[PDB]
């Protein structure tokens, strides 16, 4: 309850099923979610102007991802549009939610990749990946394979500085109506990345998610992956719960009440493939 208490509402199937199909609670439930944004007054920071791609949508203090090499205590060195984002039961640094790298940006955003030791990358829609090999701040970043599915683009990843691999799940499948019918791709690309994580084995890295302004459908991915787990787990999600707890981390995190319903969408058709 950092910046704003906490609100909860535990689902059960029933009143999930119910939830997602009543547009009027769900808006009345939306709305009181504070934002959290971050006045942009906070940083006062020479050249920051290049660092992001919406000048009112930036990165909360306490959460931010500091890029500590080369310069750790140079501010816009150190600087990324990017959060540290707790999952399911507040386990700390599960992913990093950021702004999709920007001209200006491309190489910050491979520092913080090795910085992280990041094993995964989630992009839904500047192409920041070569086609076959490209050099950043001492890492050599090659595209060893690329798998097309019906609904993402798999890239398997060299960074050699020392290698190590990293998968890039490039979501393309982002819906324009946020219809039930429209809800099995998503279900089905936070289940592959569920279980790419759990291959990684004990004490994961942090996973970077992004789309452009890394808030909207970025939370919409994030907020479904840690409800995934609660509903396994626990028999019963809280969208609102992990909504709020998502806002604490970075402001804005699911942007608009379509998108907070489809959540609820998604998690209604996964109780029921699981039930």
């Amino acid at each position: 309850n950092l910046y704003f208490q906490s609100m909860s509402r535990v689902l059960q199937a029933e009143e999930l099923h119910e939830k997602a199909l009543d547009p009027f609670l769900l808006q009345a439930e939306f709305f009181e979610i504070p934002m959290n944004f971050v006045d942009p007054k906070e940083y006062d920071i020479p050249g920051l102007v290049r660092k992001n791609r919406y000048k009112t949508i930036l990165p909360n203090p306490h959460s931010r991802v500091c890029l500590t090499s080369p310069d750790p205590d140079d501010p816009l060195s150190s600087y990324i549009n990017a959060n540290y984002i707790r999952g399911y039961g507040g386990e700390e640094k599960v992913y990093i939610a950021t702004q999709g790298p920007i001209v200006s940006t491309v190489a910050d955003f491979w520092r913080m990749v090795w910085q992280e030791h990041t094993p995964i990358i989630v992009m839904i829609t500047t192409e920041y990946w070569p086609e076959e090999q490209v050099a950043y701040d001492g890492v050599e970043i090659t595209v060893q394979k690329v798998i097309h599915t019906e609904d993402y683009r798999l890239r398997l990843i060299s960074l050699k500085s020392e290698e190590r691999g990293l998968k890039h799940y490039w979501f393309t499948s982002w819906p324009d109506q946020k219809t039930p019918d429209r809800a099995p791709p998503l279900l089905h690309l936070v289940r592959e990345v569920e279980e790419a994580a759990q291959q990684e084995g004990p004490h994961c890295a942090p996973i970077i998610v992004h789309s452009s302004a890394g808030i909207g459908r970025t939370g919409c991915f994030i907020a479904t992956s840690i409800c995934c787990q609660q509903l396994r787990q626990e028999g019963v999600v809280d969208i609102l719960k992990t909504t709020c707890q998502l806002r604490q981390d970075r402001g804005g995190m699911i942007q608009t009440c379509e998108q907070y319903q489809f959540v609820h969408h998604v998690m209604s058709l996964y109780e029921k493939q699981l039930s």
